[PDB]
């Protein structure tokens, strides 16, 4: 799409390390890494030209390194993560200083006290009311996700196997039901006639970014890896 | 997107009925329904202006009806399905005769001898070779789906929870391993560096269009409803 970063999400326990990986516009000269804490503004970590750090004193501490050994791909590493490192890491690229910057989508990082706390959502779909259908000739489905941790979920809607965007409304932020428990919801509005066709299939899908295969799971419970949890319903003949 | 049809896929047993539903461009005058058998061309079933059938003698038999009672949405019904009805049903819309036609995506219909035969795929992901990675600096994943019936599957690739299209190559047609058994495969090519990051997540997703909730399942086995079957893998540090 332009600047591309991997991964999109990462969850670590205090003390671990993560390497963020960025890949500037196929043709580009300057590359910036930024750290942006949740409710705060972006802080420049470091920037390169071709393959050389231009300004280094930017790096907030010695837990951070960045390299761009051949002048294209860059990797920003954090060792010894602190909860303090929790933030979105933004890559950007540019042609020359001051010439309109171009920004990545970011890599979201959460560092927790204990990976044992990571847990996927339980997802529930609530059906439209008869009163809406008849009075508004529209039908609104409600998706509820809760019990997850951390806040690394993306919710989408699927109608007959094809994603839909128009008619959707999703809470912007997950809600903190507790210490290690979030909650989030979304609405899909469709037409009366559409809901009334029992060959019509509706699915709410929650993508959860959890543990990687490389994370060791001290076991017992099912390991809370990245996974899709869905709830669905079929249209009803009234 | 323009002309919209529901559902996208349907599987019936001989003797049942299906109603296809179409919704022309929000502003449109003429509406056509076509039947297009797999290896053949489109045959006009019927067309309307506003809310009236213009030409009816088109309908191939009395098992078919179409209505457009208020002049917008149309519904084409088949009773007493035959295997002979297996085909893609195409909706199209137009302003006036001969003025460049605009076509829907279609509704794919398969009528079988027995719904008991409907069965979802088993899906397998095969990892890249070390030789490709080192020699080509690229890594190609292989997705295999088989054992499904009927031919109502869509395969997609997901990398860190985001769909990807560039680098994909999917067989155009499922392969007929047997009477009631299809097979299909796909390749995703990514860069060496990308595969080598163990925070990178790769998923092959097969969407299967099966039975609806309204279809009665004579039971025993898990009912082969519409469902997503996935196989995934995480990047490996070499």
């Amino acid at each position: 799409a332009g600047v591309t970063q991997s991964p999109r999400y990462a969850v670590l326990q205090e003390g671990q390390s993560v390497s963020f990986w960025c890949d500037p516009i196929s043709g580009h000269d300057t590359l910036y890494w930024y750290q942006q804490p949740r409710d705060q503004g972006p802080q420049l970590l470091v920037y390169f030209r071709d393959e050389a750090v231009i300004d280094n004193s930017q790096l907030p501490s010695d837990r951070f390194s960045a390299v761009r050994p051949k002048g294209t791909n860059s990797t920003l590493k954090i060792q010894s993560a602190k909860q303090g490192d929790t933030a979105t890491y933004l890559c950007a690229s540019s042609s020359g200083v001051g010439t309109e910057v171009f920004f990545g989508k970011g890599t979201r990082l959460t560092v927790v006290e204990d990976l044992r706390n990571v847990t996927p959502p339980k997802v529930s779909l609530f059906e439209p009311s008869k009163a809406e259908i008849a009075n508004k000739q529209k039908a609104t489905l409600v998706c509820l996700a809760r019990g997850f941790f951390p806040d690394h979920v993306e919710l989408s809607w699927w109608v007959n196997g094809k994603e839909v965007h128009s008619g959707v409304s999703t809470d912007p932020q997950a809600y903190k039901e507790s210490n290690y428990s979030y909650s989030l919801s979304s609405r899909l509005r469709v037409s009366a006639t559409f809901w009334h066709n029992p060959r019509n299939h509706f699915r709410c899908q929650v993508q959860f970014h959890g543990l990687s295969e490389e994370d060791k799971w001290p076991e017992g419970s099912p390991k809370p890896v990245t996974q899709n949890i869905s709830a669905e319903a079929w249209g009803r003949a009234d």
